């Protein structure tokens, strides 16, 4: 089992288009993990893939991408679907960050963060992690310090994604130090 592309799997299933797996997820992301078994071995790449192979998927991966419950699983961050995925809000740390491309830096600067296609703006707790999120558009990426704890006590909102990425709010540009 290669455990990378079986995760880009599971991402688009409970991140982007569950209705294409037959999957209907709860406010909070949650679907049981049998209904995405089912679903995935309807791909004949999947068919060997067992709930245990889902435990180690996600023991083994760099990121808590996902979480198993109770038989239910979910993604915890990077859902763009219509209905908005119910996340706790936090008061986040004095300063977190973003990693981005050279190619945004100005309509950033202009506009601020935007979720774009997701449903929340998407922050690092740590510079490397940061830079990790960037590199993904741009092998020279741009690393973005948000004044967090400012712009909450200001009025804007963040949530929990898990320890290492913060979700939030469309940030102003008046946050960002670039
Ligand atoms: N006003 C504006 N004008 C122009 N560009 C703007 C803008 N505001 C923001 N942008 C940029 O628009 C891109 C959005 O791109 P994305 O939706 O992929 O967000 P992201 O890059 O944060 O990545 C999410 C997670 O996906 C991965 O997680 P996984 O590995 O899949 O688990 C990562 O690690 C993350 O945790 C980013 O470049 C923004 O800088």
């Amino acid at each position: 089992i290669d455990y990378s592309k079986l995760s880009k799997e599971v991402a688009y299933a409970l991140r982007h288009a569950p209705w294409e797996y037959g999957l209907e997820l709860d406010a909070e992301g949650w679907v049981d993990i049998n209904q995405l078994l089912s679903s995935l071995h309807e791909s004949e790449k999947w068919k060997k893939v067992s709930e245990h192979d889902l435990h180690v998927m996600i023991e083994k991966s760099d990121k808590k991408r996902y979480e198993i419950s109770n038989g239910k699983i979910r993604a915890l961050y990077g859902h763009s679907i219509p209905q908005r995925i119910i996340k706790e809000q936090k008061c986040p740390p004095e300063v977190l960050y973003h990693g981005t491309a050279r190619r945004f830096v100005k309509s950033i600067k202009e506009k601020g963060l935007q979720p774009q296609g997701r449903q929340y703006v998407h922050l690092s707790a740590d510079v490397e992690t940061a830079l990790q999120v960037g590199k993904r558009r741009d092998i020279k990426p741009v690393l973005l310090i948000v004044n967090a704890l400012e712009a909450w006590s200001e009025g804007i909102k963040f949530y929990l994604g898990n320890d290492k990425v913060w979700l939030a709010d469309a940030i102003p540009s008046k946050y960002i130090r670039f």
